[PDB]
């Protein structure tokens, strides 16, 4: 049993099956700061935004499936919910690239996420979570932070203090914060606009020379930057690979090593910077600090173009994922409508329709907000409840209205998608000279039209 004592700061406590104790802080009375202390020596800290911690219970309690009773999460169960949240933080809040071992590990946290994602996404999105790990043999621990849904790793030894936040995969950019200076690292491929004979590289060259620099000095720096960035990115991803292994080993010597390896490259970037400041200093002779601010303006320019490309690449991938996800949902919705337009078509000429409409209703709700499909469903529900206590012509009308409404939206996206392919195909084919792929898209669009003209002709 547990008890809360007030003296706004309250205290949660009870130890044996008693794994933790917390200190909840209040303001205008809403929770603003939870503070979990576990027997492990591991720590959890939650900090609410302007609106404060919503559902503080989420971080401390679970609903027992066998009893219905509220049960306190174990220091293990806590760590695991953080591990699960860390997963989502790394994979743009989606459950796609979930490994089989991760599917074993997260089963329960997957189970409840599946019931209601809100609790998880709201937490991840709105609150400031900080988890400190159980101190390893060498007296070190790892703080795993979550801000604007953004993960941040930081190793603490109980001095060159280094923290790294961001997703290269999903944001296109990530950051290295070290004792204090911040470094932007971009996930751009080898053949990027900054590396190519682009209008962008053209202008980048024009602006670097104009700020007191030789064309061969500017172009050297561009490649030095792109080279530095790429090295940093690898070293960054390396710290993550260490952290991921550490998760199971329980040791931070490898993460310590990865930080040192990363630090090497961070100093390399420092050397690259001062060199520009020098090759700028020995150029006007009136003073040092003007050559520093002028160096900063130059790097800003490069980082600006690097950010624009990396995020645009990242945006396009994330969008591609949404357009696929929606297409899949609609394909599912189309199946549920194909079956309900058979179950009702057999009833019209005992009832089977009740479950197919029950499946379709769920399929539509799964997609998201469409208040005209909710209105179209209540119209069917109203016309159905009015046949029990009366014409069936008012029943078939609301059916065909709902059937037509969803089928038109389904057709509009399926055509949009196909044409967007053709657009790309045509754009690529007239650049490489091979229209063999545009022929494919066309023959598919023809076949889709025939399929849809035949389905219009079967009314």
């Amino acid at each position: 049993l547990m008890g809360s004592h007030n003296g706004k700061v309250s205290l949660l406590y009870a130890g044996d099956k008693h794994d933790w104790n917390a200190t909840v802080g209040y303001k205008d009375n809403v929770a603003t700061l939870i503070n979990v202390h576990m027997k492990n020596g591991s720590g959890l800290v939650i900090a609410g935004g302007e609106k404060g911690i919503n559902n503080p219970s989420f971080y401390l309690y679970k609903e027992d499936q066998l009893t219905g009773s509220q049960r306190a999460l174990s220091q293990e169960e806590i760590r695991n919910k953080v591990d699960f949240m860390e997963f989502l933080a790394q994979n743009n809040t989606k459950l796609d690239n979930l490994s089989e071992k991760e599917k074993e590990k997260f089963q329960n946290e997957i189970e409840d996420f599946q019931k209601d994602s809100k609790a998880y996404l709201d937490a991840l999105g709105n609150d400031r979570i900080a988890f400190v790990s159980k101190k390893d043999t060498k007296h070190s621990a790892l703080i795993t932070e979550f801000n604007n849904g953004d993960l941040s790793y930081t190793l603490k030894d109980y001095e060159k203090n280094v923290t790294l936040q961001g997703s290269l995969k999903h944001d296109g950019v990530m950051f290295v914060d070290y004792s204090f200076n911040k470094v932007a690292v971009f996930n751009l491929p080898d053949l990027n606009n900054l590396a190519i004979t682009s209008f962008v590289r053209r202008n980048l060259e024009n602006k670097l020379t104009a700020k007191g620099l030789s064309l061969q000095e500017a172009n050297k720096l561009i490649k030095d930057f792109l080279s530095s960035n790429k090295e940093l990115a690898g070293k960054a991803l390396n710290f993550n690979k260490a952290v991921a292994e550490a998760k199971s080993t329980g040791n931070y010597d490898e993460v310590k090593k990865a930080q040192k390896d990363l630090e090497k490259s961070l100093r390399k970037r420092e050397h690259l910077e001062k060199e520009v400041e020098k090759k700028l200093e020995s150029k006007s002779g009136n003073k040092k600090a003007q050559a520093n601010s002028q160096k900063d303006e130059i790097f800003a320019l490069i980082n600006k173009e690097a950010n624009r490309d990396a995020r645009a690449i990242a945006y396009t991938q994330n969008l591609k994922g949404i357009k696929r996800e929606l297409s899949d949902k609609l394909e599912k919705i189309s199946k549920d409508l194909k079956d309900f337009s058979k179950s009702f078509d057999e009833f019209k000429n005992f009832s089977k329709a009740e479950e197919t409409l029950k499946a379709l209703k769920g399929s539509v709700k799964d997609l998201g907000i469409n208040p005209e499909w909710i209105s179209k469903v209540e119209n069917l529900n109203a016309a159905l409840n009015e046949f029990k206590n009366g014409d069936f012509s008012k029943v078939t009308q609301a059916k065909s209205d709902l059937e037509n409404s969803v089928k038109d939206v389904i057709i509009n996206q399926k055509v949009t998608d196909k044409v967007d392919n053709l657009n790309q195909a045509v754009s690529v084919a007239k650049a490489m000279g091979d229209f063999s792929r545009v022929e494919q898209v066309l023959a598919d669009l023809k076949n889709f039209s025939k399929e849809q003209l035949a389905q219009q002709a079967q009314k």
